[PDB]
């Protein structure tokens, strides 16, 4: 098996990292041979993964050893999760971290300010399509000081004591890197309405700058956004709580604004998915009934995220993510089976399960709540309706 | 004694770091020590230097070793210069750099594009002061792809291949970063005119959307600017080559933007000084003085004018002559004869001989190489300001 | 000063390397002081502290971070002591650890095998003087492989799993480093005796077939110790529990094997430091004076035979009083009373507010950790000795 | 390809490693491929040489780069060599080094002192069968202090700047290390005739005064090398050059006395291979012939390697090290063709040339006279003959 073969040929530079191969890495040659990947591109990710990811994932978090720093992207407080982005044809396999800097939780670094940017350095002289230019702006207009990130850190729990995480999409072969910063430090310390200070941070891209297209998307989704999220600085629902990027060439790159909120029934999805009435064509119809069937078959806000490409003046639905942490993770298998036979899909209705079970070999998954973080549908004009599953691999494996 | 102190308590990871302390720290040490830094701060800068320079230096590039980079801040393709800053009251010494990584000068990093960042980073988690942001935002907005770095690469001798590089002030007792960036290779790269894209960057920076008195220095600097520099894509000097930030809060930091051309005589330094005759004042013309004196008792020339927020009108450049091939013992004869006319005369006194001191291995008398380039600069607040820059492997062989 | 220059200067690459500092390092320095070493080798050593030994003290022991690896070196699980070895003249400095490899303690590296050789390794590069061969000899003698290691963690209590640690004499100028063995895992895993394990070992040396004067000093000394230790291979104190050597050219390093016992009286020092009656000079009487006196005024207690090349005769042993327990500020009052039955008056006047100096954050008065050992000896040549070991983290929590 | 694929994933932490990779990696897929090891072998050890060789490879010697150190391992200056050890089953593969210290070859560490065994230290916590005992006694005996290493490097060559070397076993899934010690620098420093110095070393050894076997079969190889190398302290021909040890369980290592002459005849290879007349069985016999017949078919000196194990108080015939360099590539190859036909190896015979051209895509093998280094030849009781031939592999690929 790649992995152990793997283990056996590298080994690791200390316990942790071994820990981490010990909790992760079945799962992940699984669920790559579950998407189709050659042996090859098994050994390809999982070499990756050996050298790359696991340095960045800092102390295993363990009976007796608390780390510094404690990232919120888990429920035991580990920086890591996998996704499965599955559509009609195929199956691809993403990575999200924090990557945790040596100081990352001390007076040095109090929001690990620095191990994402060290990762995406080495990941730009590994890959030639990163570009880590929008990064960089993005680093520059929402990153905080020192000084302020110790405030920041009066103002928030542990668990959210974080500016920046990054996903990694195994896409056939490649490695795309992405972003997400956070503006709620910011907001925090500088007291600035969340909205404005995630506008006017991409308002001051070049793209912007150069783009007709974009310009006039984001100022559609400014009037839908502007009289439902916050107009003062308070950290209240729903909120302009991430700005993403995809870290390749800027005119390529995809800009996402992620809302966070804890209210949703079937209006409010409407309201979201239609931008207010704004999209009314048969594709988004079409979608907002897959979303509305799958809210009804069916702890942590929902997301809403909008998702705009140079280029393109109007807006799509965005994809909306259902936090499924404390819910029953045998549920939430059934739950999946019977949404994929209302889409038709009826091979990933009839292996779901098995394959869920194969996944995570060391634990009963129909007694965990916690295995199953975040479901995310989306419906493409042209690549069709998506649905991406978020594990907590390490509450599978532990 | 401190370099040697530590060279016995460190020793070297490998020989490259251990040929650049045979070749540097002593004279950084004799630097220090004449510049009065106590001794716990020479053992202060010289540790610093030892843990975070020699590895940011790369390959030591000597007969039989040719690195895949090399870098055009000095004679032999070294990345590194050293320099004194003399006023009135203090000399404070400089390290001058360009971080190689170790990819650098081949396909996966063409034009030495993350090491700086990498010291950087490890200097914000040494130094509580040191503030990413304005190296973040023109890193940005200057630089480029691999595939652009590549082409770059094709239009650009190597050693111009840089796309930024970086200065640390040992001021009292803290260390203080600025970097350059250059707008040479985004110029090329995408044919757009070197000046349009220095203030489309700068236009970008949040500071100037919020400070009212930037935007009217920044103004009245675009209008002298605009007639002189090209208006098409051109790399026709006089032009915008480098932006220059300091890495603390950007509230704080001064804002550079430095002019590079080869031609310079009285009308054209004239013109650089006073902005196209902007600036009048007794300070503007006592410093005018001071500046065609020292180009009479004497690369392209440089000019650089500095920014700061909160502050609209605009102050004198600093005015950089380049030095190399001409004879380092003729410089510091010029020198001693120029700190006279200022009335330094303590300077003048010591020019000559702290400059044996700081290379004894070389006789200056026969040198061209050592010394880099004088700048100069006038300042209403502080007085007159002498920056001379060495060429410190050249002095040291 | 000098820590804290140091620690601005270079700050740290973890937090657990910062810990170390932070709770080492200014103690450290006030030893230094204290020893009279000058502020150019009070930087020598603290920025070779910095570089070597911090990376090497793994992670640090503290509420909420419990190691793979715990040392039996201090109380706290900590593998560091700092001691001070003060005679008639001088008084030097010496640090002890246990050099932690990243795998320590785990299926890996049961018994922490291979650090304390990497640390040497990189020693050896540092300094001209270092030599591994003596402790490559002990390594292959009495090291065990893997399986082995295994076996021998079933068999000992978690502070027990180490088959080697370090000392680094700081003796005017220079760093000497010394290496102990232990017998007792080779002992215990083989069903060997540990008086026949080591007798084999130092008989293999090349010294010892190149040096008449050392075969005649070893088989005094195994004269001595064969009717004292056990003929079979039980641990049943007293026993014959490490080989130390020094990490020098073997030809002038001391061979040392160190006894370990849990009863002592009088009759038994007595036994010891005379071997049995061998020993009666006016020195070596003198000697026993004191440490009997010692004693009076006043962990398994500790005997060790030093032997040179080329010196036949044994001398006395140094012997090591446990005082873990013990209260400090009795310790102290104790070796106050002591060194003026010595007439180190000095010593006895600055013993207590040295004390005081070297661990500001605890009160003596109410510790009994923070005191480990106390070691004395008497040589004809040098004069009597002692030395005295601290738990450096116990004093400053 | 698995070379590429782990270049691909793995990329490198400077230009020196990518250009070893760039010269090896290919070849030595292709050796392994050759030897009929599974795409996951074929990972395993492409990951491992990525891992634990690459780094140790130390900057790769090139027009414009000349290193502090010179390997004698190679034809250019380079510490790597690969071999394939072919009998009548099975071929496997060996990887021959220098591991190269960041300051050897300069005043803190003349000799390459520590580079093998920091890698071996490293393959210790990979691998649980490797031990180091061995190399530890041996490192203690015949290695020298500083001063002795500056002594020493006035009296040699820099080529032979050396101290020990290692090689790697690539047996079937495990890694099997072996290191071979240089006598001659301790030789020259100390004036001490080869012979004197060799035999100390070992009578020191626990296992010698422990194994009454092993014991004889050494006094044994004594009386026979006694009157035939020199007496006094000099370097000449035949000599006691090496001695090698297994990095596993003293019990279980062979212990190695490699002797290196230029001088060799029919009537040498009988004295040599006998024992001066000692063995005269049939299997001794019918080995002799073979090796007879290879001289026949078919600058460095020859070297004669003696194997002995503890439990065996009898000596074997050596391994018989023939060298190749300066003598033509595609002569050597027709020759060896013949010898695979003189054995009845058909298979052997029929591929060696088309897998010689594929170990070395890109460069004429028919043209050099430097990527055959050395081939031996050994007759085994239980196992039968054996050849095994050593290429350096940066000659073949520059």
């Amino acid at each position: 098996r790649p992995w152990q073969i793997l283990s056996q040929a590298l080994g690791f530079p200390n316990y942790d990292q071994e820990l981490w191969w010990q909790n992760t890495a079945e799962t992940l040659n699984r669920v790559l041979e579950q998407c189709d990947y050659s042996v090859h591109l098994q050994y390809k990710y999982l070499a990756f993964y050996h050298k790359y990811i696991l340095p960045s994932l800092g102390p295993f978090r363990r009976p007796g050893v608390e780390p510094e720093y404690i990232s919120g992207l888990s429920h035991g407080g580990h920086p890591l999760e996998i996704s499965v982005k599955i559509d009609k044809s195929k199956t691809i396999c993403r990575l999200g971290l924090q990557a945790i800097g040596p100081l990352a939780g001390t007076a040095r670094d109090p929001l690990n300010s620095f191990g994402d940017r060290e990762l995406l350095k080495n990941l730009a002289t590994l890959l030639p399509h990163v570009d880590l230019r929008l990064f960089d702006h993005f680093n520059a207009q929402v990153g905080l000081d020192r000084a302020q990130c110790a405030v920041a850190t009066t103002k928030l729990i542990k668990e959210s004591h974080n500016i920046v995480c990054t996903s990694l999409d195994l896409k056939d072969g490649e490695v795309i890197p992405k972003v997400y910063f956070s503006t709620i430090p910011k907001g925090l310390v500088t007291e600035t309405p969340l909205f404005d200070l995630t506008f006017a941070a991409i308002e001051q891209m070049e793209v912007y700058h150069k783009d007709a297209p974009l310009r006039t998307a984001l100022s559609s989704l400014k009037d839908f956004l502007r009289p439902r999220v916050p107009t003062d600085a308070s950290i209240t629902p729903p909120l302009t709580g991430l700005i993403g990027v995809d870290c390749i060439d800027p005119m390529l790159s995809r800009l996402k604004v992620y809302l966070a909120t804890f209210r949703m029934d079937l209006s409010l999805i409407r309201d979201y998915w239609t931008l207010g009435g704004l999209l009314t064509d048969a594709g988004t119809m079409k979608g907002l009934e897959m979303v509305e069937t799958l809210a009804k078959t069916l702890r942590l806000p929902f997301g809403i995220n909008y998702a705009m490409k140079p280029g393109t003046a109007e807006l799509a639905p965005p994809q909306i993510y259902f936090p499924l942490l404390g819910i029953n993770d045998g549920f939430i298998a059934d739950a999946l089976v019977e949404f994929f036979q209302y889409m038709g899909w009826e091979d990933q209705a009839n292996r779901y399960k098995d394959e869920l079970k194969a996944k995570f070999p060391n634990v009963d998954i129909s007694q965990t709540k916690n295995v199953h973080r975040w479901l995310g549908v989306a419906y493409s004009e042209t690549k069709g309706p998506s649905m991406n599953i978020y594990y907590d691999v390490v509450a599978g494996n532990v």
